[PDB]
């Protein structure tokens, strides 16, 4: 059968574009699919727009093309209380005219549209043009089951979710501690709550849902999404675990971090990074600085100014005391390259799924320090279910983590026999992930099943 054309729509931000590009890459190379990426961007001045200028919009063999789609300016449509979830929904809504015309001009219409979590409002455009439409859930199956079931919790639960004193029971799935609810569930009176319940229903309107997870990681929740009688009252279409999708390493030979790592022993270094979406209070940054020093472990720490020469933000004499023990890297690092280095033995992260996937596919265990979005659910999975992470006694967003506990966690993970058990479990998940993505593996098979659904709908 002849070539399929699939357009994938990314919402604004590198955090959304990159996984879309990774999916596009996998579909064009291993699945004979011609890919168009519709990369919705902000009006101006984005890390994303800079990326798109430095990179080429098309590849050698004309199998992938990136079409930047700039949104309009939304600053007049928001205020200081407007949450990120709401802002993303609004940026895509405002780009719908330009998404519509972009698709209209495509003489060879796409055989299918795959849209981001934050692009489900494109659904009526797919309808209008008679294009098969699928959505891509860029994080765990557990969080997908929450979004879809939330419309039930909304009618069955009277007050704030955060005030419940019993787990929320997702049929057939892990029960959810009220402390761990995703961000939009923290305040039902906020606009983003209703937007989130709406999203959970919009999933149901698609022809299928791709998930950035794999069968062996979440067998219970995937099986529930497929067959559980209560969830299937709500979800009528298949799910496709096609992950874990992760960006490729792009080397920089003269990278001083990599040079410093090259001189360390195997699996001896704690990488500490809260990414771009992460900041700590002044008080928390001080405790983290002291915990790292007190641990006497090797570390690489990506530092950013705190929020209530990086020397101003560290304890007096920090860089002198920790010379030879630790590297303080300012603002940014090649994270995927660092996590693949043989000297890295642990990762203190916020548990964003992209970061988690980059860690697990390198077999690196974690200290789970969730901050926002769906990270508390990710952290709960990594520590309670998967056994590849340790964590503070109390959520960092509830209580200050003190230097003593941080010292103790770094030690447990990097020195004790317990930490070695956690590292071995992470090495097993690395293999599970590799198997899933291999030819004939579960995520490979799920892509073939997706392609069959697309073809079937054109008969
Ligand atoms: C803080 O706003 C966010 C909330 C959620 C919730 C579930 C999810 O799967 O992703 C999210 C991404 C976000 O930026």
């Amino acid at each position: 059968s002849s070539q399929l054309h699939v357009a994938i729509v990314s919402s604004p931000g590198m955090g959304h574009l990159i996984p879309v590009l990774v999916l596009g890459n996998r579909l064009a190379t291993h699945h004979n699919i011609k890919i168009t990426i519709l990369a919705i961007t902000t009006t101006s001045s984005s890390a994303e727009t800079e990326f798109l200028k430095k990179t080429t919009l098309t590849n050698e063999e004309k199998t992938i093309e990136i079409i930047p789609v700039p949104s309009v300016d939304i600053s007049h449509l928001i205020n200081s209380s407007t949450k990120i979830f709401t802002q993303l929904r609004l940026l895509v809504r405002e780009a719908l005219p330009k998404i519509h015309s972009t698709i209209a001009s495509m003489t060879h219409r796409p055989d299918a549209l795959i849209v981001d979590i934050f692009c489900t409002q494109i659904l009526p455009i797919a309808e209008e043009f008679n294009i098969s439409k699928y959505t891509y859930h860029p994080t765990t199956a557990w969080t997908l089951a929450l979004a879809i079931y939330c419309q039930v919790f909304d009618k069955e639960i009277e007050g704030e979710y955060v005030e419940l004193k019993e787990p929320l029971k997702i049929p057939g799935c892990k029960a959810l501690r009220p402390d761990d609810v995703v961000d939009p569930l923290l305040d039902r009176s906020d606009q983003q709550y209703e937007e989130y319940v709406k999203l959970g229903k919009e999933y149901t309107d698609f022809d299928g849902i791709l998930i950035n997870t794999w069968e062996d990681l979440e067998p219970e929740t995937i099986n529930a999404l497929r067959y559980n009688e209560k969830l299937r009252l709500l979800l009528k279409v298949p799910v496709f675990p096609i992950g874990p999708l992760r960006r490729k390493v792009e080397t920089t030979l003269n990278d001083e971090v990599i040079q410093w790592l090259d001189k360390q022993n195997n699996e001896s270094v704690l990488f500490v990074s809260f990414g771009s979406g992460g900041t700590l209070s002044t008080k928390q940054m001080t405790e983290l600085a002291w915990g790292l020093e007190l641990s006497q472990q090797k570390f690489v720490w990506v530092v950013r100014p705190p929020s209530d020469d990086m020397s101003e933000y560290l304890p007096e004499g920090f860089l002198t005391r920790t010379k030879d023990m630790g590297l303080v890297v300012p603002m940014w690092a090649n994270q995927v390259e660092i996590l693949s280095h043989s000297s890295v033995g642990g990762f203190l992260t916020h548990c964003g799924w992209n970061s988690t996937v980059e860690s697990l596919t390198n077999g690196v265990p974690m200290i789970a320090w969730p901050l926002h979005a769906e990270q508390k659910m990710n952290a709960a999975m990594l520590t309670e279910e998967l056994g590849v992470a340790i964590r503070p006694a109390v959520l960092p967003t509830k209580k200050l983590v003190k230097r003593e506990e941080i010292q103790g966690m770094v030690r447990i993970l990097m020195q004790t026999k317990e930490g070695k058990r956690i590292k071995e479990k992470a090495k097993k998940l690395k293999k599970s992930a590799e198997n899933a993505l291999s030819d004939g593996g579960s995520s490979y098979n799920s892509i073939c099943e997706l392609v069959k659904d697309i073809r079937s709908r054109e008969l």
